[PDB]
């Protein structure tokens, strides 16, 4: 998020050559995140968020939120 994010393909050029070594996941499920996934989050999420030590973004798919 702040301390760092990829809001788009464009942004994901500094970690497109290391994204392995750089570390995706559910910001709460923990689990291996499939690249399959991580490639629409790159091919232009809304908002993919970097927080140190934790990752998030599809998780937030995982629930949702009401106004
Ligand atoms: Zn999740």
């Amino acid at each position: 998020a702040m301390s760092y994010s990829l809001y788009g393909t464009t942004l994901e050029q500094q970690y497109n050559k290391p994204l392995s070594d750089l570390l995706i996941r559910c910001i709460n499920c923990q689990k291996p995140l499939s690249p399959e996934e991580k490639q629409r989050h790159l091919d232009k999420k809304q908002r993919f968020h970097n927080i140190r030590g934790r990752w998030t973004g599809r998780c937030m798919s995982c629930s949702r939120s009401s106004r």
